[PDB]
């Protein structure tokens, strides 16, 4: 099993799309973000988003208000249709996911961005 | 006998991690005024960092390498022991806490 598949794609909030907009602008070469997933836990699997300038060949784009979210393949399967969201607010800073296949989503609040 | 105050206990204290204590450093560098973070808890429960200026009369104070982590007496005995360390996934900068009794 490996892709040519039509997916429902993936979403940037606005709050995730001005924020990856004022990265990308105090950064040069920067083009967007890109959301891979890394093996973690017993079969899990925890989301990684990265700045990106070079997209892989088998990279999808989608597009919101200017900010591009570069997601490869070997993933669509594992986070068709998850949201990117960011919150902002005092101290804390973070980029989280919601993945709507998911329900279970995380409890163990062990964890705080910056 | 058997009587006592938890507002006078001795606490194992909470710990950070050679890079924790760096990215506090940061933080705190970075906002004029600042002098470290105060470590709470929200909310089937999560940690929350604060910002410190002038730190409060029940809060408890734990340095190492010049980075101030302040924790607030009632949580204590909830959160003794704990361990803050940091670490970077992708563009998060995140601090993760390890409580002993996770």
């Amino acid at each position: 099993n490996p892709q040519d598949f039509a997916w429902q794609g993936l979403t940037l909030t606005p709050a995730a799309a001005i924020h990856i907009r004022e990265l990308v602008a105090k950064q040069p070469g920067m083009v967007g973000v890109r959301l891979g997933v890394k093996q973690t836990g017993c079969a899990g699997f925890g989301y990684v988003l990265d700045s990106v300038s070079e997209p892989d060949k088998d990279d999808l784009l989608f597009e919101h208000d200017g900010a591009k979210l570069f997601v490869p393949l070997q993933a669509m399967p594992f986070i068709d249709g998850t949201e990117v969201d960011f919150v902002r607010e005092g101290l804390n800073q973070i980029f989280k996911f919601h993945n709507p296949k998911a329900q279970n989503e995380c409890g163990c609040g062990e964890s705080f961005g910056v």
